[PDB]
């Protein structure tokens, strides 16, 4: 037990430091805007893909992810916008070993290549739209 | 000051729930490791990155990072290759509003891409080495 994955270490690393220098840079609304999404990300929006995870320890099989983001990114909603997030950091969970961070990474690329440039807007008009519904 | 940066809430988010998953699976000495890699992220490895960056809010110039990162990687040492970490956390400090994101992500590919397969090895070597120094 005294194997390290190297992968796994370095990444968890760099996510950390870099997620807490941005945490500290944001606004109030934009750390409202960061619980908002913890929030929705426990709604699992894709159980076929949590239970074909929950098996295993091909990669064919790991760009079906990918090509939902794609597909919810394509004419879009915010709705679907946030949905392609959730559905990334719900891999990210799943995605922790070192020989799937390859997956992972390109997962986010293609989420946020393939973003609106009115992301910004979207995601404040998102933010709004459930707090007005929920509170 | 309601403005929201789309862009870099979705990367704290993301990060932080990779950072976190990973984290709950590393094993006690994977641990060790993580910690190390902190506590070494404290020494600057390119101060000329920290005083440019320091300036700003070119594309050319916000390549030098992952040119530095491959050069390190380039008959590698375990030293090189946890420098090539420390910097691009560094740089990760550094690149936290939207625009800079793109630079960031393209940074810790190159890291990650051009590793070692004796990357788990090293590592192992490189934290018994630190600690047999300094314990
Ligand atoms: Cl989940
Ligand atoms: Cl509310
Ligand atoms: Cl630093
Ligand atoms: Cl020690
Ligand atoms: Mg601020
Ligand atoms: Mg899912
Ligand atoms: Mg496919
Ligand atoms: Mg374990
Ligand atoms: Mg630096
Ligand atoms: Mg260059
Ligand atoms: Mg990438
Ligand atoms: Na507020
Ligand atoms: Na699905
Ligand atoms: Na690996
Ligand atoms: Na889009
Ligand atoms: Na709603
Ligand atoms: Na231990
Ligand atoms: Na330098
Ligand atoms: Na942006
Ligand atoms: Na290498
Ligand atoms: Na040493």
């Amino acid at each position: 037990r005294d194997d390290i994955d190297a992968s796994a270490v370095m990444a968890a690393y760099l996510a950390r430091e870099y997620a807490e220098a941005v945490e500290e840079q944001l606004t109030p609304r934009e750390r409202d805007a960061l619980e908002a999404l913890r929030v929705s990300g426990e709604e699992v929006r894709s159980p076929l893909l949590q239970e074909l995870s929950n098996a295993g320890e091909n990669p064919e099989n790991s760009h079906i992810p990918a090509a939902l983001v794609s597909a919810l990114l394509e004419p879009t909603s915010p709705g679907r916008m946030v949905t392609a997030v959730e559905l990334c950091a719900q891999m990210g969970r799943l995605w922790t070993r070192g020989r799937q961070l390859v997956d992972f990474m390109r997962l986010v690329y293609v989420l946020l290549d393939r973003l609106p440039p009115t992301a910004d807007e979207d995601l404040g008009a998102w933010l709004q739209a459930v707090a007005r519904v929920h509170g």
